[PDB]
């Protein structure tokens, strides 16, 4: 490959990322990426240093802070842009194109060139500035000279010697994994674009095929469709988002050239558009549960990252076989056409613009969030769906970290692996519209909670403890799961509880158990903690209403019930008291993260919990949460025994769902739940139909070698599905022997004849 190959490559990223060959003209929607990629060029402008003898290029950013250095180059790209796009206000404009490159050459001698030492963040040095000076390097090749080509390529090559290996020489070096080799190889390979270096740009290819080869710990894809990224987070929503858009922008740039990806592995990562994205996306969100510390960045939320997502699927799907094009596309059409919080469209790149438009030419039909449940157990998270609902569990472990913070990001986060139950439903702003500005830290819904105040920062940046807890895991028999998590609180507080969820098609039973601490402090179970928005929403009981009054808590009367207006119904299984407070909070993203706005933002929660008391002995909980249910249909959840609490203890904790005629359990010990036992640790779910016992079992600490059931319902003579050494133990009970040596979590489905 020759100069006209490079030039034909350069020229397709350059319409790759302007958007330029693909603008309809008349169209409002293109109009109005136009309208916001000239505003961000003319701020960007507006700050041009315009000083002799300049230190910086902006006069809001200093070159001597890596943060404040990567956005000088993002705007400068971000500018090379603009002119390079039809119609943009500073399309073709001469000054404008003297100004960038005089930031490029300036910032060059200033700061970042092949002289320079890394000092503070290693990425912004390695990826922040190479893709963005790279990009402008493509974008400008027509205008810069040879020997400024050769500065900025001798100076990504200082930082970025080999896109196979991170950090400085005097860190040492470490092999780059995941969204991390993703984005170093993408500088290098636009940098080789530029400097025509086919060496270089197919070393770099050949490092992508690392990122899709199946992992069994450390980070990367999961057979079972987790995503880590920094060995102990679940990460599929942020740094797997940023491996998929990185792979699509490169596949597609590179298809049909002598540089393509060829690597036949690489089916892994088309497997995990369904197996490890489309699970964790909720009407156009990510999961707050698997994008770690970017929960507390006020504008990289689930939305924007869910749209990265998009964007990248719909490039993919350009290039895939007719059949999974079109059902990438209708998974798409449905994660846009379901979102009217954030539409797609608004602020949306030339480029995002045009893939979205695509889509809807093609007449694909929205394909809706399938009813059930996907779980994950190599994260510790599981995904559950109904009629208007979608579950996410946030869960931790001794593989597991409580939370991640890092770099002023998600400081307060200790608590949200603490068992969190997210309840996503058309309130599409539920967790974006300030939560994490405002809701209360110490009461995330689901959870349980020491009051001990912790510290920011408290176990450590980075995920770098793990609670130490006998497991966390799940299983799933068709409309139910059973999740268990062992709770050992962070802070060294002494906390621990035994959390369960029995998960139907419509309603989630939260069982506590031999719930104690040693810090002296009261403990909380959080039964919601619920953004209003600005809402003065109903909470119905039994009796009439309660909380009617912001900021007096109140105990629920004797109904057992509470209906919160807009949201759906809770119910109380056992005799313990309810609390219900309706408050207002008040807070600033810069309170969660440190580039947050000063801003203050103020919203409603309805808050919800059991109080354990001071000095707790096997403290517990019991309740129910009914998403979507009426005031009519809540009042009824606690009678004719739908949901039947078996055991809730120590041992094990087992729920029966009546109209499902299916039981679910989790067992901490050896022992029995009804006519069900286990010989250790173990989640099932089981239901018999006529003369066949069907179950669903996982060992969830992923360490033992076996596992015995004593059946239910009576004597099982032969296995029909699936595999298992059917025994009788002294007392005539039958038995299923399992071998689940390296099962890693997952669930073993059965099925037995009488
Ligand atoms: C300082 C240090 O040595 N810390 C390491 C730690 O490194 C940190 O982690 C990541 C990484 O990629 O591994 C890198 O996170 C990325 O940070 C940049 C800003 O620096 C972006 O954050 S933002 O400014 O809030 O935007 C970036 O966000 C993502 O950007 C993009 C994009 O630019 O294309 C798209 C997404 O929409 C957006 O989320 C952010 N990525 C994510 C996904 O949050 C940190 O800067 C780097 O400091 C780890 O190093 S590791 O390499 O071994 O993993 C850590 C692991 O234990 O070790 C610490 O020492
Ligand atoms: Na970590």
């Amino acid at each position: 490959p020759g100069a006209a190959e490079f030039a034909a490559l350069r020229n397709r990223w350059v319409d790759q990322i302007t958007g330029r060959n693909v603008i309809q003209a008349g169209d409002p929607d293109f109009a109005k990426a136009i309208t916001a990629l000239n505003n961000k060029a003319a701020d960007s402008l507006a700050k041009l240093d315009a000083a002799a003898g300049r230190t910086s290029v902006f006069t809001d950013l200093s070159l001597a802070k890596d943060a404040e250095m990567v956005t000088t180059y993002t705007r400068l790209s971000q500018l090379a842009t603009a002119w390079a796009t039809p119609t943009a206000a500073v399309f073709g404009d001469a000054a404008v194109l003297a100004a960038i490159k005089a930031g490029l050459a300036d910032a060059n001698t200033l700061c970042y060139n092949d002289r320079k030492e890394e000092v503070g963040n290693w990425w912004s040095w390695e990826i922040g500035v190479p893709r963005a000076l790279a990009d402008a390097m493509v974008l400008l090749h027509a205008e810069l000279s040879a020997a400024e080509r050769t500065a900025y390529c001798a100076a990504i090559d200082h930082f970025v010697p080999d896109p196979w290996l991170q950090f400085p020489p005097k860190r040492g070096k470490i092999t780059s994994v995941g969204a991390n080799r993703v984005d170093l190889c993408q500088g290098i390979i636009i940098r080789s674009l530029a400097g025509e270096d086919p060496t270089k740009l197919n070393h770099a290819v050949a490092g992508l095929s690392q990122v899709w080869q199946y992992v069994t710990s450390g980070d990367g894809i999961f057979r079972d469709g987790s995503f880590i990224q920094h060995s102990t987070t679940p990460y599929t929503g942020s740094y797997g988002v940023v491996l998929l858009t990185g792979l699509s922008k490169l596949f597609s740039l590179l298809g049909g050239t002598a540089f393509e990806v060829s690597d036949p592995t690489r089916s892994i990562f088309f497997d995990a558009v369904e197996g490890s994205f489309a699970p964790v996306m909720i009407n156009g969100a990510m999961a707050d549960a698997v994008r770690g510390r970017s929960i507390s960045r006020e504008a990289n939320t689930g939305y924007d990252l869910g749209a990265s997502a998009i964007e990248a699927i719909l490039l993919l799907a350009r290039a895939m076989d007719p059949a999974t094009a079109a059902r990438w596309r209708g998974l798409c059409a449905g994660w846009i056409a379901r979102d009217t919080y954030r539409p797609i469209l608004n602020s949306a790149s030339v480029p995002r613009t045009a893939l979205v438009k695509q889509l809807e030419a093609t007449g694909v039909a929205p394909v809706a969030e399938a009813t059930g449940h996907k779980l994950f157990p190599a994260m510790d998270r599981t995904m559950h769906r109904g009629p208007g609902w979608a579950l996410s569990l946030a869960l931790s472990s001794n593989r597991i970290a409580w939370y991640e913070c890092g770099n002023g990001e998600n400081n307060r986060g200790y608590h949200t692996g603490s068992g969190m139950t997210y309840f996503y439903t058309s309130d599409l702003g539920q967790y974006d519209d300030a939560f994490w500005a405002t809701a209360n830290y110490n009461r995330l819904p689901g959870i349980t909670v020491d009051t001990t105040p912790l510290p920011d920062k408290v176990e450590g940046q980075w995920g770098a403890a793990v609670p130490a807890d006998e497991w966390s895991g799940a299983t799933a028999l068709g409309e139910v799961a059973a999740v268990g998590q062992h709770l050992v609180g962070p802070g060294r507080t002494g906390l621990t509880a035994r959390k369960s969820w029995f998960v139907s098609g419509d309603v989630t039973v939260c069982l506590g158990a031999d719930i104690s601490t040693a810090s002296g402090a009261k403990v909380e179970t959080i039964v919601d903690h619920r953004n209003l928005h600005q809402g003065s929403n109903t909470l119905t009981t039994a009796a009439g209403t309660i909380a009617g009054t912001a900021g007096t808590v109140e105990v629920l009367g004797d109904g057992r019930w509470v209906h919160l207006e807009g949201f759906g119904g809770y119910a109380m299984l056992d005799d313990s008291p309810l609390h219900v407070l309706r408050e207002t909070r008040s807070g600033s993203w810069s309170g969660v993260n440190i580039n947050g706005s000063a801003t203050v933002q103020q919203r409603n929660f309805a808050t919800l919990y059991v109080n354990h008391g001071v000095g707790p002995v096997a403290g517990s909980y019991a309740y129910m949460v009914a998403p979507g249910a009426s005031v009519d249909l809540t009042r009824k959840l606690l009678e004719g025994n739908k949901y039947s609490v078996i055991r809730n203890d120590a041992t094990a904790q087992s729920v029966e769902f009546k109209t499902a005629k299916t039981t679910a359990a989790t067992f901490w010990k050896p022992g029995m739940a009804g006519d069900l036992g286990a010989s250790g640790p173990a989640c099932v779910v089981f239901s018999r139909h006529g003369n066949e016992l069907s179950l669903a079992v996982s060992e969830p600490t992923q360490k033992a070698a076996g596992l015995t059931l004593t059946l239910p319902e009576g004597t099982w003579s032969s296995v029909l599905e699936g595999a298992g050494t059917l025994g009788t133990d002294a007392d005539g009970r039958s038995t299923l022997t399992l071998d689940t040596t390296g099962l890693s979590g997952k669930t073993k489905l059965i099925k037995l004849k009488r």
